[PDB]
């Protein structure tokens, strides 16, 4: 009968235009990737929030986290923005001053 194992496709590029503060977020994602724990990427803008629980992921997975954050700052573009990274209880809030 058989079964084809998980396929791997290559995202050749990243969002390098907005990706400035986003790469700064990937520094923390790739840093925490050493343990690869429950990394919860939480994005509060105005009155909408977006919570992403990623537990034991790859470097190609976590690039999507900031690549989702770009979409939030595109649609809103508001000063009321909070990116909030959790990892085993440890919290960091990046706000546009």
């Amino acid at each position: 009968m058989g079964h084809h194992h998980h396929h791997h496709e290559n995202l050749y590029f990243q969002s390098h235009m907005t990706d400035e503060l986003l790469e700064r977020l990937r520094q923390l994602f790739e840093e925490l990737h050493e343990r690869g724990t429950e990394i919860v990427v939480e994005v509060h803008i105005n009155g909408e929030r977006d919570e992403i629980r990623v537990r034991n992921i790859s470097k190609e997975e976590l690039k999507k986290l900031l690549e989702r954050i770009r979409e939030k700052i595109e649609r809103e573009g508001s000063s009321e923005v909070e990116v909030n990274v959790h990892s085993g209880g440890q919290t960091w809030t990046f706000n546009e001053k």
